[PDB]
């Protein structure tokens, strides 16, 4: 028909289910528009990649190409990739572990799991975003602390000691050019994974002091000096700031500096602590500056297999309540893990399910996680460029929605039923209409032509 529907529900009476109607209240007011959208995906972490590579290489293709494939598939497109190790890593790594920015190489599980699997993914979808964070420095870059500036042989903790700012920025910088080398494009950095974090398998502590002067005196004059177009997003951590009053608004104090902001295109978030109104603080005070969703999990803290606990929840808050919030994008972690939770580390996450599970006796059987349907109804129908624009008609109970236009023409409209009944809705663009019986529980993705 002239209207293409992807409907999923709850009770999985629908699991991205297509639908059709032809033309014959919601209006979309394509005059008033927000902001542009780049993508969304989820992250492509070493345990993933094994998981794929396990499979029969045919049946990781199909996979492949559903999830990633425009055309033949969810159009997943942006994806989030660690550099040197993660928690979803086989090993504790970074890519210059040998004292010496003169030993910097990619390692073995660039070259045998991210590579392929990457060069696998842009053979589907060659225009995907990717978007990078070390959970890391390597550990001969460290301090115990800005106050003890002694060294810390540690993967978790320390700072980031500023004589090796220079250095460091140089690891951003032959990272970014090896992966070029490699035939992949790296859209965006942040300059560390979650740096309000101490935990975690990998990690280090980075205070938005910190962030600002690294920004400014070496990450981003070097990556200009190379010529290289990748953003840099500030902070990549929670919407709470951990509750740490020193770093509250801990972008906002980075912009504040201009020297640094020169270099940033906006700010990354995560929803693991606080509540996605933050965005809305941020994008009010900094309207000039781009906001990005960049990690959320489901795993054992909250059911995160149980569709009917989570379909509903993760689509306002995840989904619809970020972009609704000024996000550009929307990025899960893990694509996939396995049915035991991994591979995982020690230390790390070891209670998270992927986006999707795979079996690992048959590497074969693969279970849709809510977070597969949270992004296959955005990607599905709201392509890379697409511009929000405004909806009028009547404020529903349970009802939340958002509406875009491609750069195609095309209008795509993806809502949000969580109330157990069907509701009638019927959607105008101005000059055409449709109307539909939205299922109970339902998330529903339309894209129809202007
Ligand atoms: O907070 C919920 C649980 O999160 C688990 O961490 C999952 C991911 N979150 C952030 C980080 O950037 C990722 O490396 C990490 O895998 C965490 O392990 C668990 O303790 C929490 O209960």
């Amino acid at each position: 028909g002239d209207v293409a529907i992807y409907t999923t529900t709850s009770s999985l009476t629908r699991d991205l289910t297509r639908d059709a109607v032809n033309f014959s209240t919601i209006t979309l007011n394509p005059a008033e528009q927000y902001q542009t959208m780049d993508g969304f995906g989820a992250a492509i972490t070493g345990s993933t990649c094994y998981n794929l590579l396990l499979m029969k290489p045919a049946d990781r293709h199909a996979f492949l190409t559903e999830t990633f494939s425009d055309k033949d598939g969810f159009g997943f497109s942006y994806i989030r990739i660690s550099i040197g190790c993660s928690d979803f890593s086989l090993s504790e790594y970074t890519c210059c572990d040998t004292k010496g920015i003169e030993n910097f190489a990619l390692q073995s599980e660039e070259k045998d799991y991210i590579l392929p699997i990457l060069k696998e993914i842009l053979a589907i979808n060659p225009s995907i975003k990717v978007i990078a964070a070390p959970w890391t420095c390597p550990k001969w870059m460290k301090v115990k602390s800005l106050t003890d500036r002694t060294p810390l042989d540690s993967w978790t903790n320390g700072q980031l000691n500023p004589d090796y700012y220079q250095d460091y920025a140089t690891y951003f910088v032959k990272w970014i050019q090896a992966f070029k080398a490699e035939g992949i494009d790296i859209y965006a950095v942040t300059p560390q994974n979650e740096p309000l974090n101490r935990g975690n398998s990998a990690s280090l502590y980075m205070e938005w002091e910190e962030q600002r002067d690294f920004v400014k005196t070496a990450l981003g004059p070097q990556m200009k000096a190379a010529g290289l177009s990748t953003k840099i997003y500030a902070f990549d951590h929670n919407y709470n700031y951990d509750n740490i009053e020193s770093q509250k608004n801990y972008p906002g104090k980075i912009y504040e500096d201009a020297a640094a902001s020169q270099y940033l295109a906006g700010a990354a978030y995560h929803n693991y602590g606080g509540n996605r109104e933050e965005l809305l603080n941020i994008h009010q005070a900094y309207p000039e500056k781009e906001l990005l969703f960049t990690e959320t999990s489901i795993g054992t803290w909250n059911s995160g297999r149980d569709l009917s606990k989570r379909l509903m929840e993760d689509m306002e808050e995840v989904a619809l309540g970020t972009i609704n919030n000024w996000c550009k994008g929307v990025i899960v972690w893990n694509l996939m893990l396995d049915n035991d939770r991994g591979p995982n580390r020690e230390g790390g996450c070891q209670t998270c399910y992927g986006a999707v599970d795979i079996n690992n006796s048959d590497y074969k059987t693969i279970i849709r996680n809510s977070h597969y349907y949270i992004i296959a109804h955005l990607s599905s129908v709201v392509k890379p460029g697409a511009v929000r624009i405004a909806t009028t008609g009547y404020t529903d109970n349970g009802i939340t929605c958002s509406a875009f236009e491609n750069t195609d023409g095309t209008y795509a409209f993806v809502l949000i039923n969580n109330n157990e009944k069907s509701k009638k809705i019927t959607v105008s663009d101005g000059q055409r209409h449709f109307a539909y019986d939205v299922p109970g529980k339902s998330v529903t993705s339309y894209r129809w032509a202007k």
